[PDB]
């Protein structure tokens, strides 16, 4: 069965269609118009006939996608300019005639509730978080610990308002709307850095922008002060995406603003925004410890891999992660994708047998990844290309997601992870001690173990030949 | 649960592992050691202890791959070689200590009923069929009718200028010639091939771009010359081709190994369809909804296009799996579908019918690769975009997921025109359904598909 | 001018067709024809006229394309299966009237002699050499120094006749191998002694069994390198398929295959009998031997100059640029524990590392690469063509790691400082004077390189600050931390 | 040695360095912003005139070991009118080591000129336009000596200001635009008109915004006002101005794209000017050749190339020979009309080029240099043509290829293409006193050529040569004969 959303914005409206795959949701039609909704909106503050025209025309065509959805699973909203207009029940009179259902204005509190709720279930990393969503109409910022909201305000700052006021782009143009935006950060510097969090993500437009640039220019996604720096001073330097462009300087601002002033060391981008809040929370999920497994396991579910196998490569190569971990220097962000890994390492398998490590990044490539950043799959999916058969560096390093050497690492734990749990079974696992001296490996089978494994042996053998070849030393007794 | 077959032959001992996934089973491994045991035989009919050790180190390899494997979802068997040794025993005695399990030594007879069973269950084409081996076995439905060993083998015809082609071509018409009467009685609407030396040939039918036509055209390929045992094989078939009149041989999808299993287990389109739908998590009444469209589409202008009723299955098919590409993911979705049926093993399609398969699930959308159409042996390039067409406004008016929402049309096909009707104030209700059908009609249109819709 | 060589060969006619070009040679025409002359030989060693025909017709085909070439410019030169036939002098006559021109039967040692001049003239690396070439019939062992060869043997054991005699049976076994390996080492042992004492610093192969090994090791992911470890794992994967009719080998061609296991055989043997701790695959061979001595010390600088000449390469700078590169490696070499191998590429892809520009300036590193990886280097193997190719097209903008990195020459490891350090030399001569390039020193830290300038250096140039810090940005995307003050 | 050229904007300050016929090396653009120096009683500031001169001293670090006699600066819009300018021009001129000099728009447009008289293939008869964001010129002239000169008062800046104060390209705000330029050329109008020009090209960002859409929408290349309305109401139907979007346009193209989109339509009516190619020079390209002290281009462009790669000119005009001789002997039955013999002969000259890298894929060489090379005299659309062709020369023929390019019609790149292969093959010796003589007749896709009698016969190389491109033509369906 279907679920949609529709928000009825300023610009836009837009409705993401929905379905339901066994306890998951995937993305059906995701889908914007261009009403010009607030343009129609004079001084009076009324919304002009031709507007109110443009969004109902839209809408007649939204409707025809929600016939036989039941309208339990359909949500339509709308925000600041339906809840300023003094028109605004004129329009959503016949709106709600349009569509056969209701339309809820919401306070701009219940959009920031709704668009952290959808962060929440689109996000990985650290429960305490810091939702950052700049819009046109308000800037919202929120605190919360996993699905639970400490802190939410909506402060009513634009990337247009901070651009039409602040800017009629100088270095101290910034400082105007810097300041002016500071004065509404500064009561909340209080409350914000009060609750805290451990990890800082960007919502709307002005981050997607941002995040996009970065990947244009060779950055990894990391948003850091000193990267909005390399703009800021580049920022004057022109001195006065196509849309996304004509919005951007005051966004900036806002973010160099936000930076500072909360100290926010990283951000990056949620996978997630209004829109999907309001369609999560009809899904009625109890929310998860930590979203990258419920991801997992619904894809397990989806492509029947076996879950015995891959829980018990994810042991081997989590033992093998920890035994080298202090001589590598390997972070914890790096264990989870090595895991997550291994938990998808087979997914080749549901195409098929002979070339399932190219089926496996095609996969996961492609496949949307709840909890993951772009950045992530790649590095997931190039792992699993590499999981096997003769290491291709050039495939390996077409990843941005960890350091080179860490990918190179992580690749050879999955590899010898997965051939000393290829038994498949869990009492047929032996005990290994794995230890890396620089570039060495050593790992310490069994006394008599590869004489009594004739296939292990000439696995292991192949296995030290071809991390040979790309001069990754391994010895194995 | 994981099954296992192995073929202990002269040669090569050979593995197969499969997993029974929702309706059927999916291949894991498929292996081939060569331990040279028939070279081990000493005219005394013994087998070379050296011999032994091989067999034995290859099946030590074989059952470490084979725990978590119960004995009974494992058959082991033994052809010729162990068949004619006095030594056989001993050998078999050390094996199934090695094994986990036991060892039978099966007959000739019973090789080809295995491996008969094995083209059974993997095969689409029709139920009667003649199966070649370079052993020849008839059957319908899984009944083996007839069966066979002749005189014939891939090395020993062997020991190219016109005169040494017909010194094995007519000598072997010769071995054939006399049995070939009682097989023209049983009958066979499909003749296939299960031999590996089928596939030399296979592989350049599809690498080029199995007719006696060719098959000379190929021999003239080979006389212009001037691999180990493929001469042989070649003078056989085209040999077993004229003598028993046959028209196309096709390659069987399964073998003794195949048989092996299917033979432990409690249409093959329909199964492996279905089989597909269930793995990858297919809306089963939305494809169902597509293709009564479609096919009642192929019914009102299958007169004047002259479809075939092959055509219509293909179709069919197509809408079965035509949203397996949303699987992955929704954006680019017919390119995930291609990408997926391109190397999905589907039993009961050839490869220019999966070929065929993906490039439609390609175009099902967007502007039309009339190129993709082409590329692929199953149909002729007007079928496929014929098919395509059909396909893409099957997809257009099922796009609400509910039967009693796709409205009733009536389809006319004059020439290239296909003039599509749809209830009187329809498209004045349906504003996006309107926006749709007219982006269609110009995404035809640029491929020179003309079509009105009213 | 034009110069061609023709050889007629046991299995196949060769032509190579050439051209003096700049300083250097520049190859038109590469053509082989499969007559099989040897194949119309019989019992009494007399030529079927039927090989004998086919043979003329190839040699017709050889003169149309030879016409309007001086015989000065011209050698045609006949080998084993010629000089064997009693039948010979009669196919030699037509076709010495058929083309223009005489036809030289050779002796193995002046088909030595040739070889070894083909492989001189191509070949980098020591210049003090040992040449191993394997054919039908023969085997030729020669040891030389930079064109002067120091001691010369042609000796009877082939691939063909090894086959025969050892593989009598066609099995691939044990015993087959150890009588193969046993006569080899029985055929080479008495010239052993007058090898090692010429002695070598590098050995270098030439035949179709190297031709093979270097097929087979590319197909199966190894380096270009031949060792005994690599040969006796292919004799065991030999041994495994047991008889001739069903060997593979990945990377084993048809046509390879027929002719491998004795060739494998006298090549182990080969290897044993004078402990060769490794062998490369030499640049040239009989008809390179015929051609450069129709013309008239270090193989890779010819080659560099000449390809600057070619495309008009500013040698100035680029003798610049490397100056700069060879003093950064210096500096570094120890931290990074570099070889002499690694700072000769890097040298050489200074050299060229401006071709790009020949073609356009906008994407002159994805030019570099196109022709190097497409130009014939003497000097150069293809895996160090490849590294070279991939160093130019990093030169410059946000390093990519994946390109770097399909490359089999040096380690992953080096090639990467091997690229940074190219990447500064080019920003420091980016003025293109050499008094303009600072004094500096380098020190490597691990990964970390720290650069200091000439004080204030930095204030003073506000472009090469500019760059350089953009340069440090680069290496930071990519995890490379660049220190410069 | 090398060249250098400056030119000091009121937006930006432009370099151009190039070495010596010549070829570029370094192309660059610094942002300085001088017109918001420039108050209202119009002197410069001393904000902006840090930072241009901020700017000049980064491109003086660039302009050491050049010479000041082979560099040329100029200054132009801004510079002009701030009272206040010469002080900036003065410590410049300083910072530099060599004089600046303010030029006007006119000598502006007259050094425009030279760039594409020296630079751009075609009829020497030519027309102008260059759009700049506040000037616009448009030129006549006959070959490098002028006709005809005007700089006007409009500009895709200054149009996206007063006729464009929004974002809306419904056709009021688009049509005042298109009329209030349209009456700023009027006057000057009737001068230009009947001066006459056999050729129209342009070379501001305007002219390379439709060069770049036309050759990714697939179209060929002489824009036409056909054309620039497919455009305009692909704008039209683009409501406001930062939604817009075509296939071929970038980003600093929009910016201004729309003001000069206008601007070039009203140049296109009131002049009623038939198409446009994109010209191959301009006010920096003027400045360097000005320094050259240097017949048709193209010619000049073949020795250029044929020299850098080494060419045999010999076998180079020896295969044009033959080439010009079948040209000639199918010339009426096959509709061929002298551009495309020249492609053809042009082709010739450089059919060998992929053999300076390498002979085994010489072909897959050729057309990569030919393709990534610039070469002057020659449209992208010509360039990618001749790509093909040599790509082409031999070897199972491509026609997706033949027929990717935008120069001339898929038909006839083929008939090109064919007669290519013919004269390389029967050239192949590489001697005049060698040559066959051959006539060629064609019927519709028919070729039938007549050898000497006896000459098949006697040569077997070639017999079989030309077998093998006899079977390679009728696989792509190109039927040959030949006795
Ligand atoms: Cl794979
Ligand atoms: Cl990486
Ligand atoms: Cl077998
Ligand atoms: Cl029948
Ligand atoms: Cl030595
Ligand atoms: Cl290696
Ligand atoms: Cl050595
Ligand atoms: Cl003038």
């Amino acid at each position: 069965s279907l679920y949609a959303a529709i928000d009825l914005g300023s610009n836009s409206f837009h409705m993401l269609v929905v379905r339901e795959v066994a306890g998951s949701i995937q993305t059906l039609t995701r889908i914007k118009r261009k009403v010009r909704l607030a343009a129609g909106l004079n001084s009076e503050n009324a919304l002009s006939n031709e507007a109110m025209e443009r969004g109902w025309q839209c809408l007649r065509l939204f409707a025809e996608r929600l016939q036989d959805i039941p309208p339990s699973q359909i949500r339509v909203v709308a925000t600041a300019t339906l809840r300023l207009a003094v028109n605004a029940g004129d329009f959503i009179a016949k709106a709600q005639e349009i569509l056969g259902c209701p339309v809820q204005v919401i306070s701009g509190e219940e959009e920031a509730r709704l668009i952290y709720q959808g962060v929440a279930h689109t996000t990985g990393g650290a429960d305490q978080r810091l939702v950052v969503d700049i819009g046109g109409a308000s800037t919202e910022l929120v605190t919360g610990t996993g699905a639970q909201t400490t802190s939410l305000f909506s402060l009513s700052m634009g990337c247009v308002t901070w651009l039409e006021r602040y800017f009629a782009l100088g270095q101290e143009n910034f400082d105007a709307a810097e300041k002016a935006a500071r004065e509404v950060l500064r009561p909340v510097a209080d409350e914000l850095r009060y609750h805290g969090w451990k990890v800082c993500v960007g919502a709307s437009g002005t981050v997607q922008a941002l995040q996009e640039i970065m990947m244009a220019q060779g950055m990894d996604e990391r948003i850091t002060l000193e990267k909005l720096q390399q703009l800021k001073q580049r920022a004057i330097h022109c001195g006065r995406t196509l849309e996304r462009a004509l919005v951007f300087p005051s966004g900036l601002a806002i973010l160099i603003a936000i930076f500072t002033e909360l100290n926010i060391q990283c951000m990056t981008l949620a996978g997630g925004a209004l829109r999907e809040g309001l369609v999560y929370g009809m899904l009625h999920l109890a929310v998860e410890q930590d979203i990258r497994s419920r991801t997992l396991r619904n894809i397990q579910r989806r492509f029947m891999i076996d879950i015995d196998q891959a829980q018990r490569v994810a042991k081997v190569a989590a033992n093998f992660f920890d035994q080298v971990e202090n001589e590598w220097h390997l972070e914890a962000i790096s264990r989870d994708l090595l895991i997550s890994a291994c938990q998808l390492h087979e997914i080749g398998l549901s195409v098929d047998f002979k070339q399932a490590p190219q089926h496996a990044a095609y996969l996961v490539r492609n496949l949307d990844l709840p909890g993951f950043t772009p950045a992530q799959k790649k590095l997931l999916a190039t792992l699993l290309l590499n999981q096997t058969n003769p290491v291709d560096l050039s495939s390996l390093h077409q990843q941005n997601a960890v350091p080179p050497r860490v990918a190179e690492q992580l690749c050879r734990l999955l590899r010898l992870a997965i051939i000393f749990a290829s038994r498949r079974r869990d009492d047929l696992v032996p005990e290994m001690t794995l230890q890396a001296n620089h570039e060495l490996l050593t790992l310490t089978l069994p006394q008599g173990w590869l004489t009594q494994h004739p296939l292990g042996k000439e696995i292991i053998a192949q296995e030290s030949q071809w991390q040979s070849y790309v001069h990754w030393p391994l010895e194995v007794h």
